[PDB]
């Protein structure tokens, strides 16, 4: 066949009922995250593609950068509470792997101060048990796929993307085999 389990995916093993129909992980730490994110634009292109009826969930993680990578994922349940991941994860990430200008929590808070989010909107938010929970939910849906590293992909929860089985001479190419993938998920 053209698409292979194998080849441009794997198929889990123990698959994961109830799942976002399809659902990234990333880490603010991982190189090929920051490609992915800046360079690629995979979940933008990914979103294209799909159906309608379509919902696209992205995760931090925490197992990258320790201490930090820890704030990052509930940082990242901030943005998501507020709505705000469109205007935080470029200086999120530049400011990790660019720049080397987020070392702390605090850090981390700055890049939304200077995103517009307000200081008390921030704090509440971040102490907020809406966002634990959302917390709980990345650690959740990552332990459910015996996630050990990323950036990552799940299709229904029975699909993993493999990118390693891609090619890589031509971005543009990458992106779009990407997608066609996903959306072959997709629709299996």
């Amino acid at each position: 066949a053209q698409y292979e389990d194998g080849k441009q995916y794997t198929t889990l093993e123990k698959p994961v009922a109830g799942a976002p129909q399809v659902l990234e992980f990333f880490s603010f730490f991982c190189p090929h995250c920051y490609q992915f994110e800046e360079v690629l634009h995979i979940s933008d292109n990914v979103k294209k593609k799909l159906p309608e009826g379509v919902k696209m969930t992205k995760y931090h993680v925490n197992f990258m950068g320790g201490d930090l990578g820890k704030d990052l994922t509930q940082a990242w349940a901030v943005a998501m509470a507020l709505g705000v991941e469109d205007k935080v994860t470029v200086p999120l990430f530049e400011g990790v792997q660019k720049t080397q200008t987020i070392r702390s929590a605090s850090d981390i808070r700055d890049v939304f101060i200077n995103a517009g989010i307000k200081g008390e909107e921030y704090d509440a938010a971040w102490n907020s048990f809406v966002v634990k929970s959302l917390v709980a939910q990345q650690e959740k849906a990552a332990a459910d796929v015996q996630l050990r590293g990323v950036p990552a992909m799940f299709v229904n929860g029975k699909y993993q993307l493999n990118p390693q089985g891609m090619d890589t001479s031509n971005m543009d190419v990458f992106v779009q085999q990407y997608a066609d993938t996903v959306k072959y998920l997709s629709e299996k």
